[PDB]
RNA sequence: CCAAGAAAAGGACUGGAAGAAAUCAUCCAAGUUGGGGACUAUUUUCUGCCGUAUAGGCAG
């Protein structure tokens, strides 16, 4: 009904109401997968405790699935889709309606993590994590901008395309084609703002 | 409920004999195909011991 908080240590304890609503919606689909039992009070009541160690737990949830994915590998990683390892955790960032990083704190932590992941895995002769392919709609989300802007950014040569398409065809938004390390670096280099 | 209704064309057979297509001949003269250009990339093949040895055999 209102916020009214002070000494807001948890990442769920600050902000405008729309964000506070979005954070709960996200928590629910992701951890309350059990079918509705109209436990309208009890089901959501737990979300606050959950977030109290967030700055240090979210990363472990992401780390766990890097390893479980790795041991099930069937192709060299540089032809593997980003989605096969992280399971659309990126798309879920779109459920909070705000676009910028300083307000959408879920996206802010996911990017933090991916930047570190790339940093500890530099390029060498054998491919490794960080060379995964992103689709056009994924870069748009990580770069905090609409899709048409990515097409314009490609056209000017600020980033490379890795898969050669056939002639008399087009690459659709859903096709996986940019390397992760290329997107992370470009964003640090030329996409920052006061937000 | 048809110019309606029914229906065994069968049996036999020696085309033969003979022949010279031939003589002649000039396809020639001329002619500008040319101008430009990346097979390597997100490659997988490293590190050692024995053996005179770029031979031959081996662990990871």
């Amino acid at each position: 009904y209102g916020c009214s908080f002070e000494s807001s240590n948890p990442l769920l304890a600050i902000g405008s109401l729309s964000a506070r609503f979005g954070a709960l919606y996200w928590y629910q689909q992701r951890y309350l997968s059990d079918h509705e039992a109209v436990r309208d009070d009890r089901a959501l009541t737990k979300a606050i405790g959950h977030f109290t160690a967030w700055p240090d737990a979210f990363w472990r949830e992401l780390q766990q699935m890097v390893d479980d994915a790795l041991v099930r590998q069937t192709k060299p990683l540089n032809h593997t889709d980003f989605v096969d390892v992280f399971g659309s955790v990126v798309a879920d960032c779109r459920q909070i309606p705000m676009r910028n990083t300083g307000q959408n704190f879920i996206l802010k932590n996911l990017i933090g993590f991916l930047t570190d992941l790339v940093a500890r895995h530099p390029q060498c002769r054998v491919a490794n994590v960080g060379d995964l392919l992103l689709s056009a709609v994924d870069a748009a989300t990580l770069l905090s901008t609409s899709v048409e802007q990515v097409r314009r950014l490609h056209h000017e040569g600020f980033l490379p395309l890795s898969i050669r398409p056939a002639s008399r065809n087009t690459v659709s938004p859903h096709r996986a084609v940019f390397h992760l390390r290329h997107v992370v670096e470009l964003r640090q280099a030329r996409m920052q703002s006061h937000h």
